[PDB]
């Protein structure tokens, strides 16, 4: 996996996930080569990037502008790319210009989650697998609630990270804040 | 990834190992096809699985004779196995007669970690990867310092997992027990 | 503090809480001699015994009967519930029948929490505390909610506590499931 | 207890320790108005300043003269002090000069905290209690070794804790960075 270091951050852009985090959205979306991915609120572009390297289509969707700005230069140091269409815009409007998707990860949560949510539920293929990463505690409950409303079986695992940093006295753990996936069953 | 619930447990034999860690245990081991992997304490097999399907060679070892077996049935259940060397007893005897390694998974402390890791450097192929799974707090400290011992550049990742349990009255947030991998710099 | 051992447990009853979220409860709730507390939801009694001995006097309130009798066997190994009016029956209704409160420490979500938070802000005296116990993700989130449409300003400490326990092979840690104090300003 | 944004801080001085923290040493220390008490590498000021308003005297030492600076302005913001003698210094010598002790907190692992622990077991009144905060990786095992050869009952806590922190889009769970306490039983 790609660890956070090796990711060009833009001060105005959140991100990358937590390559542990990562790690296992891209354990509980089981991608296919065949698997057409969204990656809503794509940020630095962590997930798009290890989407792209196992998916058929990625389509990243994010607001900002640099956002988008961010994650096509990471996906040009990466090599990656070529399957990945960037859209800039409102999450919303920018979902329904986009085929069904096997895959959704849904990171930026910009209020109108609960829409994007059920715009991805009419677009999601027969098997398809939803992921929303939670930053904020409303967004935990909010997609919980919107997945089960949506008549989805959601689960949710609440990923407490701590990585050593080497000091002189030794080395000290260092969390990073936590992050929790709420996914539907495949 | 399989996900705990489809492991064949065996009272006897600890695991599998969570989801969560496995899935960054792959990362971390980042498996190429062409890696020849040990799987040392292999347990319930969650590890030597996820391995078992990227990589030639999985070589398993474990004391406990049930381990073996309940593996060996876990391979089979999820179609594996078949480039998966499985062995009985102890692990430093065990270690002796394998091939040279580009991954080490070492779970079970079984106590002689510092002759098991002794053993692993020295069949490392250069640029290998070992990873220790400790659960133990004495684990964590013995992986560290032999690591650093053995000239690695010894990283940790302390992960503690809670996934929600559906109940009538809601979801509640149930902790895995602390889980550290300490692993060597690539 | 009493630790959890010291508590006559009942499988029915939840609790005791960790010693570890009972010693930030009491940090927080920040109990004064003249203190008057209600402990909503008081399980085995931990936070009750607590409180018991540093407030002037502790409503301890539970649907369950067993709870009250739980609670009721504690306080009485530890010599307390001299000053402690155990309660019968749904919390709201036994909430009007108490007098103005200082401290309250809710545990039992008890699916009624946002009455319960209404019926306490209207029966808190002024600087008073509020502090809600989570072991649901919705807990976390309703509380969160309440305590703020109530107009308080309101703060959530997650504590993921871990002990080691001493096994022939060494300590090895272990977790207790995330717990989070969501309490409003002094 | 006194929250860390009441503490003056100094750059080149750790701390303060976190309330939780604080929160949880101060109910295994259980001070009692007649012990004694000394804080080894007492940073900030946080523990010295709790002890000071439940114990009969503290001795707070520390190597960094701002560490006893800041410490001392903490103790007079908060008019605490009168009963806490700051020693300037490396804690061996430092501790020597010291009556024998009831409760001794040691934060500074200093190198020397094998040393620090020989002689405050030396100074320790019967039923004594010690308390070491562990930041690194090795002073939690090295602290666990020297109390249990020093034949004491060695137990140990990991606190993870997390806090809110409004932001406009909701409220996000920070993380401290994990902190051991090793106990001796009383």
């Amino acid at each position: 996996m790609i660890p956070d270091d090796e990711f060009i951050k833009n001060p105005s852009v959140p991100g990358p996930t937590a390559m542990e985090v990562r790690c296992l959205i891209m354990c509980l979306a089981e991608p296919g080569k065949n698997d057409v991915a969204v990656d809503v609120g794509c940020g630095t572009g962590g997930v798009t990037l290890e989407l792209a390297g196992r998916v058929r289509r990625v389509y990243a969707i994010d607001r900002n502008p640099e956002a988008i700005s961010t994650t096509e230069m990471n996906l040009q140091r990466h090599g990656l790319g070529d399957n990945v269409t960037l859209m800039e815009g409102d999450a919303p409007e920018a979902l329904c210009k986009i085929p069904d998707i096997d895959i959704a990860v849904v990171g930026g949560s910009g209020g109108e989650l609960q829409e994007i949510l059920r715009i991805i539920k009419d677009k999601l293929k027969p098997g398809g697998r939803i992921i929303v990463t939670a930053i904020l505690l409303e967004t935990k409950f909010e997609a919980m609630e919107c997945l089960r409303d949506l008549g989805f079986d959601v689960n949710i695992t609440e990923l407490n990270i701590a990585r050593g940093r080497a000091l002189d006295r030794g080395t000290m753990m260092v969390s990073r804040n936590p992050v929790a996936l709420i996914y539907t069953g495949v």
